């Protein structure tokens, strides 16, 4: 079966608004989401759909965009670096399950490139 998807709420986890966090919403993940090859990042991998039976035996730490669009949405990250973290975190499980080559790494490396050179204009803390 498919694990439950990575938490993108917490009752006990503290909130605030900075603009480093806007930028990754606004501009980052607004960017990514709409580029040609978002959608099998779209939302957490589902193994059973896909017939990927050992995915989750691989990935340990599963990560998505529909995840971290959702704790932007709902003020679950801290600081930039939280969210840059899960950004890498999906990148890497790709790369990690798949092979050199395959159409899905060419994809996840397009995104990285992207991802990198907007993270590289992150505006200073206000
Ligand atoms: C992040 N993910 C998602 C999983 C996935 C695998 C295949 C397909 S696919 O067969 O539809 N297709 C393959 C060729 C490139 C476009 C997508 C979708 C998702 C695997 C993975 O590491």
């Amino acid at each position: 079966s498919n694990p439950p998807p990575p938490e993108t709420s917490n009752p006990n986890k503290p909130k605030r608004q900075t603009n480093q966090l806007q930028y990754l919403l606004r501009v980052v993940l607004k960017t990514l989401w709409k580029h040609q090859f978002a959608w099998p990042f779209q939302q957490p991998v589902d193994a059973v759909k896909l017939n990927l039976p050992d995915y989750y035996k691989i990935i340990k730490t599963p990560m998505d965009m529909g995840t971290i669009k959702k704790r932007l949405e709902n003020n679950y990250y801290w600081n930039a670096q939280e969210c840059i973290q899960d950004f890498n975190t999906m990148f890497t499980n790709c790369y990690i399950y798949n092979k050199p080559g395959d159409d899905i790494v060419l994809m996840a490396e397009a995104l990285e490139k992207l991802f990198l050179q907007k993270i590289n204009e992150l505006p200073t803390e206000e």
